[PDB]
This record gives structure tokens, C-alpha cells and sequence, in this order.
């Protein structure tokens, strides 16, 4: 089997991407944030505290003839950005772009934190990291990809995120028309439950490539690119007027600037992030100070290849017995 679904930016900045997901019988379609940095499929639901719902589409398990309460099961998750949610668990039929899993754990939110409430466009998350990070207790549950794997033509999914445009998540096959040149594969460590890999270095603009190992995670659920302070300082030094602002919470730059590109290494290959991808616009409405898309990972504890990086590539998440990551230009 295979699946193919379009993923759409939630706003003009590409702050996140939503992908339609069918849950239950008859289908209830919810727009979920596919997140390769976490491993819970959770949804706004009929059980969500009413004051914490503001425009989201909800899953109502009582209206699904295939929903079954997973007795005794609860979940609770906290994300790197400080947001959180928690609730109980159903199993139900879940389909993504024509690919169907029966008995998928659907985590029903009873509580969500303010940032979720305030984002009317995201109805929940669909985790695509390794199932070892799944928070369901007392019986840990599998991700959608893990459940689908054996049935897929090939045990892979691909992320093809657009810049200010729709893109695609494919399951079970590699669309050879979706990228240029070849796919370069690189080793993955699953020890922290993430799609963790090591980049071979970076360049700023038309500058020389610096060979240096940068360990990080491929995370579709993080907006920006978070790298070591040394790397990030080197990038923003090439932008007149750029500075790190503690009051704003990172590097800002004059909105009048032309940003240089940023290149990262995947083995001997190179992925180029155009300068425009690194612009996240005014820090507040009307401001001429703009927020940078490359930020320091210092104090996160991990480097994150988020959407800013991933949307410059066609990315293969290879879930073979020994997982690997593949990157191609596009």
C-alpha cells in the first residue's frame, strides 16, 4: 500500500504545516501537524475543555462506529516550545492520503495549553518520530507510520515541504519526479527516539564550506533551524544590522536586508537554503525589525533541522530495520 497527502502552510510565514487526516467511521477529517519530532497522534475532541477550544475541528468518538476506548490509557506530553496537552485514548481507523490503519491509537485531548487553543488552524498532531517516545500510559502505543509499515510497498515516508506553498507527505514510496539529482543517505541514531543524524558542515552565502560535524534532528514539527551558536553567529555576521536580542528571544535583522543563503552538508552533498527562507517577518505588526529563521540551539540541548532546512529538500525517512535519512535537492 501507499498514501499521498498534501501538506499546507498554516499562514504566510510557514509557521507550521497541516495535512488532512481521516479519523473514524464515517470519516471525520481533521487537519493535523505532522511532527517527525514526536510520537503521539492527538486531537482536539469532544472531550477537550470547552474554554480551550477556539475554532478547531474536533474528533467526536461517540459518532464513530469504529472508535473503542482504550481502557485505562492516558497520555500527557510537553513539547520543546513549552506547549502541552493531555487526555485519554481511543483506537480507531485512521487514513492519510488513501493509506488506512485500523486500530490506531487516537489520543483525545482533555486539556491543551494556550498556544494550541490560540492556533485555530491545527486540530492536533500526528507524530512520526520513533514509537519509543510515545507518551501513552500504562501501555505505550505505536505511531501511524509504525502501524502502517508492514503494509507499505517500502517502509518509508517522505517529506516535501513547500516554501510559501503546498507540499506533500508520501508513505510507502519515493516519488522520483519530486527531486533533482540523487538522494544522499546518511546514518540515523534512534537512541533519543528522534530522526537524529550528523550533518557534515555548512556554508554562509557564497562563502567556503566549513567541514564540521553537526549532530541534530530532522523535525518537521519545528519551524526554524536551530544550530550551534558559533554557526549561527557566522551566518548573522553577514547581515548588516543583525543582532541577538534577549528581549525578542533571538536574532533579529533589519527588514530591509537581503539575506544570504545557508548551505548544510549531507555527506558529500549540499542542500542550499535560499535567503528568503530565513525571513520570518516583522517581530510585531508594523515593525521594521524582522525575526531570523536561523537561531541558536544553545540551551535547547539539541540541534534542530526544522522546516527552514527541511523545506529546501526532498527528505526520505527510511524506516528499514536500520533507519536512515535521505536528502535531495528539488
Amino acid at each position: 500500500s501507499t498514501g499521498s497527502a498534501t501538506t499546507t502552510p498554516i499562514d504566510s510565514l510557514d509557521d507550521a504545516y497541516i495535512t488532512p487526516v481521516q479519523i473514524g467511521t464515517p470519516a471525520q477529517t481533521l487537519n493535523l501537524d505532522f511532527d517527525t519530532g514526536s510520537s503521539d497522534l492527538w486531537v482536539f475532541s469532544s472531550e477537550t475543555t470547552a474554554s480551550e477550544v477556539d475554532g478547531q475541528t474536533i474528533y467526536t468518538p461517540s459518532k464513530s462506529t469504529t472508535a473503542k476506548l482504550l481502557s485505562g490509557a492516558t497520555w500527557s506530553i510537553s513539547y520543546g516550545d513549552g506547549s502541552s496537552s493531555s487526555g485519554d485514548v481511543y483506537t480507531d481507523t485512521v487514513s492519510v492520503g488513501g493509506l488506512t490503519v485500523t486500530g490506531q491509537a487516537v489520543e483525545s485531548a482533555k486539556k491543551v495549553s494556550s498556544s494550541f487553543t490560540e492556533d485555530s488552524t491545527i486540530d492536533g498532531l500526528l507524530g512520526l518520530a520513533f514509537s519509543t517516545l510515545n507518551t501513552v500510559s500504562p501501555t505505550q502505543q505505536k505511531t501511524f507510520f509504525d502501524n502502517a509499515k508492514a503494509s507499505l510497498d517500502s517502509p518509508v515516508f517522505t517529506a516535501d515541504l513547500g516554501y510559501h506553498a503546498p507540499g506533500t507527505y508520501n508513505f510507502g514510496f519515493i516519488d522520483t519526479t519530486a527531486y533533482t539529482g540523487s538522494i544522499t543517505y546518511t546514518a540515523v541514531s534512534t537512541k533519543q527516539g528522534f530522526w537524529e543524524w550528523t550533518s557534515t558542515g555548512y556554508a554562509v552565502g557564497s562563502g567556503t564550506f566549513k567541514s564540521t560535524s553537526i549532530d541534530g534532528i530532522a523535525d518537521t514539527g519545528t519551524t526554524l533551524l536551530y544550530l550551534p551558536a558559533t554557526v549561527v553567529s557566522a551566518y548573522w555576521a553577514q547581515v548588516s544590522g543583525a543582532k541577538s536580542s534577549s528581549s525578542v528571544g533571538g536574532y533579529v535583522f533589519p527588514c530591509s536586508a537581503t539575506l544570504p543563503s545557508f548551505t548544510f552538508g549531507v555527506g558529500s552533498a549540499r542542500i542550499v537554503i535560499p535567503g528568503d527562507y530565513i525571513d520570518f517577518g516583522p517581530i510585531s505588526t508594523g515593525s521594521s525589525s524582522c525575526f531570523g529563521g536561523i537561531q541558536s540551539s544553545a540551551g535547547i540541548g539539541i540541534n534542530i533541522f526544522g522546516d527552514v532546512a527541511l523545506k529546501a529538500a526532498f527528505v526520505v525517512f527510511n524506516g528499514a530495520t536500520t533507519p536512515t535519512l535521505g536528502f535531495a535537492s528539488k
